[PDB]
């Protein structure tokens, strides 16, 4: 699995479950093309977005639908979404974990990048 | 001043100076139109981006050019930029400060919304 | 003013007001001796804790009473407090700002060290 | 496993390996008593600190030796350590993950708390 996402909730001290995530890849014509999407599991994790073959070099955007998450919990949050934009596989194939820690008016994100 | 940005460096423990910041407002066709930009000051702050009259309700995006900042420091970054996207609302407090704390492979952002 | 503290609330998007803050300096016997304290202001800031003459090199601890803050808001917190422990050094910049961004089950802290 | 720690490095985008961690429990006499210690693995994780039987209610301090970590990487960091202090098992037994994301002049921490 070369691209996985993990989302945590800093209010409840839990995984952030059922969070929608959309991944896009920047095209030759400089638009964002749909790449993959899914929702986080009970563990806050989203696996199985892509494959090593399909996940070629490029600029990727991971959009995490944080606003829907908070509204379902009764909270009107600040952000529309959290977006993580990065170049992938520029130094050969890597495995990427995109982590995000959510609060109503804040988020933090980090990457864990490993060499297969 | 209804919209301020503050950028800090978690590696050096300092303001993040000379970081380019672009603000966009979402148009009716759902594209992003340029709205304001500047470079952070010696204190990591960017003031004067807009005015109360111009900063009407809507969806805005603040894009912070983190990659160029790290590159200037000789350090390999992960992200192309940090994007903060939010709705401006007239119901709440009048002043938005968008703060970002930068590391090469990570950033944290918060909003401080006051009167 | 060589030591400032700023505390922000990641739930409300605001300064964290009326948060108790205690500073301690590590003694030769390795116990913590009280040094300064106060409550954050309406802007989430606490100034005037010490002076340049008093703030000599050594190990200091800044304890932020996060639990009482959340309790006052009716929200169950995880931590008893947030502790920031560091060495003050004369070689570097003169002004330390300890910033903390608070959530019920999480906090982030950074140092901004300037002239 | 009722108490585990995970440490990540926000400079390198990797686990924080070989990080020393000391856990203390507040005694009846209000001192900090040693409870358990270990080091993070290649995955940035520390498991096996304690057992469900031993991990009774109390106030616990997890001290993560961040300064040694950064100095080994050639960096002179701000903090002496990162300390996470919390009451455990007050609403019955729980499993706790203490996560920390490290930078030279900053850290973030969160808890993931689950009911067995
Ligand atoms: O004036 C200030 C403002 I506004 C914000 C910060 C701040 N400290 C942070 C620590 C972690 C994450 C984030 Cl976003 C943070 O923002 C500090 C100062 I000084
Ligand atoms: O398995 C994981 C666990 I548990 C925690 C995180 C985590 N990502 C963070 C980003 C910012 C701040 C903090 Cl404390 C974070 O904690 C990541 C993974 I992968």
């Amino acid at each position: 699995c070369p691209l996985m996402v993990k989302v945590l909730d800093a209010v409840r001290g839990s995984p952030a479950i059922n969070v929608a995530v959309h991944v896009f890849r920047k095209a030759a014509d400089d638009t964002w093309e749909p790449f993959a999407s899914g929702k986080t599991s009970e563990s806050g994790e989203l696996h199985g977005l892509t494959t090593e073959e399909e996940f070629v070099e490029g600029i990727y955007k991971v959009e995490i639908d944080t606003k829907s998450y908070w509204k379902a919990l009764g909270i009107s949050p600040f952000h529309e979404h959290a977006e993580v934009v990065f170049t992938a596989n520029d130094s050969g194939p890597r495995r990427y974990t995109i982590a995000a820690l959510l609060s109503p008016y804040s988020y933090s994100t980090t990457a864990v990048v490993t060499n297969p």
